[PDB]
């Protein structure tokens, strides 16, 4: 002994199905993982999963020779329109590590100081629409997050153009996303699909997918012409042969890397520059130091990609918000072998282990006891954290290929907006948080008066 295992309310028949009847069911497990703590058992329907929420057993999950990156019912559902992708294939799929090793060298360091001059391009479209705003009008936070986030990896990874700043209501690639994982979330809760009472959401859900498909198709038609070419993400897709199989990437997969990574590739990232101006206004002082650091570093009219790699507070506050509200929530694993965890729980071949990021990283005998309070300084000596406390981007080989690419977007253009804006939470904003099973703030509205920085070049 060993134990044993904690299990919330159930419901006959369909055991704990109806507890995430909800439109909010990460925060809703959050609250389950407060009570019950560090594991607890989740079952559906004919499938069973364990949340985890302690450092102490994450760390053990997090062991790549005992346990291996696993499709949720969440990813599986994602499959459907990520198709074999790099987010949604396992690690011994032929497909994994073959698009993992051709599609790797557009994120090396080279990679990214060929992406900044596009993603100042992206950066310089938005601080305009907020110059642009007369007195009477407000900036709706994760809208504009979305536009700045898709049409960066729409132009640095495709060189294609999706005018989102052209835009007053949302891309419709994004309105189809939005319907389409909003339904991948809502399979989760439901376990009764053949149900004609969901005959018009298979409709829509395949008018999604044609939408975004489409779009793919308009992608790789500009492709074929162009002339001036680029060298970008879609051009090793096409052109990149990987040394093990020897083999170049076919057709159906690249259509599915182009979905993933227009969606896989914004999304998160809008999250996070959503969250991290949202705790910057709640918490006046840090947004002085953030924007003092801003001021001082991007002395030029247009930053360079040395001054990003500057912006070491940013890089804090960005983190911080990581902490928090960690975007992409979860990330499932299974059980290599038979095995037992941290001591106390037995384990057989395949189960899994869903890893509750947020309650990660809420975990007090790591943080401290102000686990809740929004403190960027505790990034100052990340050598004191001990592995696996920090898990944003996911787990080793599985973890996430566009981090820097995030990173370094969401720091040029939080360090942009802190320079050129002073904000100001009008409505005093009380956060309210949409689950499209990624993580968003709804409603987020702020006000900005330009601090008369000029602009404009590169
Ligand atoms: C704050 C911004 C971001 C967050 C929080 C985030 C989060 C994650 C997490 C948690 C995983 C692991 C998934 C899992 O274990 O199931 C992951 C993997 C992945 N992410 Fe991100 N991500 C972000 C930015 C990006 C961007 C900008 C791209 C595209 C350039 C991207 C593309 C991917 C891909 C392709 C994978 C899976 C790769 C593989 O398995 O080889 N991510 N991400
Ligand atoms: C942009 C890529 C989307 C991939 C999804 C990443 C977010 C992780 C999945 C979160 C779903 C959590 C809800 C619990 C589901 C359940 O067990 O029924």
């Amino acid at each position: 002994t060993i134990k044993e295992m904690p299990q919330p309310k159930t419901f006959g028949e369909l055991k704990n199905l109806p507890l995430l009847n909800t439109d909010k069911p990460v925060q809703a497990l959050m609250k389950i993982a407060d009570e019950l703590g560090e594991i607890f058992k989740f079952e559906a329907p004919g499938r069973v999963t364990r949340y985890l929420s302690s450092q102490r057993l994450i760390k053990e999950a997090c062991d790549e020779s005992r346990f291996d990156k696993n499709l949720s019912q969440a990813l599986k559902f994602v499959r459907d329109f990520f198709g074999d992708g790099l987010f949604t294939s396992w690690t011994h799929e032929k497909n994994w590590k073959k698009a993992h090793n051709i599609l790797l060298p557009s994120f090396s360091q080279q990679a990214m100081k060929g992406y900044h001059a596009m993603m100042v391009d992206i950066a310089v479209q938005l601080v305009q629409k907020w110059e642009r705003l007369n007195a009477d009008e407000h900036i709706e936070v994760p809208e504009d997050m979305t536009r700045l986030t898709l049409d960066t990896i729409g132009l640095c990874g495709f060189n294609y153009r999706f005018n989102s700043f052209y835009r007053d209501q949302p891309h419709p690639f994004i309105t189809s996303m939005v319907r389409a994982l909003d339904e991948a979330m809502n399979k989760l809760q439901r376990a009764n699909p053949d149900d004609p009472a969901y005959d018009e959401n298979k409709r829509q859900f395949q008018e999604d997918i044609k939408v975004m498909n489409d779009l793919v198709d308009k992608i790789i038609a500009d492709r074929k012409a162009s002339g001036e070419q680029s060298d970008d993400l879609l051009t090793h897709m096409l052109n990149g042969k990987d040394p093990e199989t020897g083999e170049p990437l076919d057709d159906e997969n690249i259509r599915y890397q182009i979905i993933t990574f227009l969606i896989a590739g914004h999304e998160t990232t809008s999250g996070l520059l959503s969250f991290a101006l949202y705790f910057l206004v709640k918490n006046p002082h840090v947004l002085q130091k953030a924007a003092e650091e801003a001021a001082r570093v991007l002395v030029d009219p247009v930053p360079s990609y040395k001054q990003v790699k500057q912006l070491k507070y940013v890089g804090m506050v960005l983190n911080e918000a990581l902490r928090l509200w960690p975007t992409a929530p979860a990330f499932s694993l299974y059980a290599k072998e038979d095995t037992v965890l941290g001591g106390e729980y037995p384990l057989e071949k395949g189960d899994e282990l869903m890893v509750l990021i947020p309650q990660l990283h809420r975990d007090k005998t790591i943080w401290g006891d102000d686990v809740e309070e929004f403190r960027p300084e505790r990034f100052e000596n990340p050598s004191a954290i001990p592995q696996h406390a920090f898990k944003p981007f996911g787990n080793g080989q599985r973890a996430c290929i566009g981090q820097q690419f995030a990173l370094h977007e969401a720091t040029l253009v939080l360090g942009m907006m802190l320079k050129h804006f002073d904000f100001e939470d009008h409505t005093n904003y009380e956060l309210d948080i949409k689950e499209t099973l990624t993580l968003k703030p709804e409603g987020f509205v702020v006000k900005a008066k330009s601090k008369k920085i000029p602009l404009g070049g590169i």
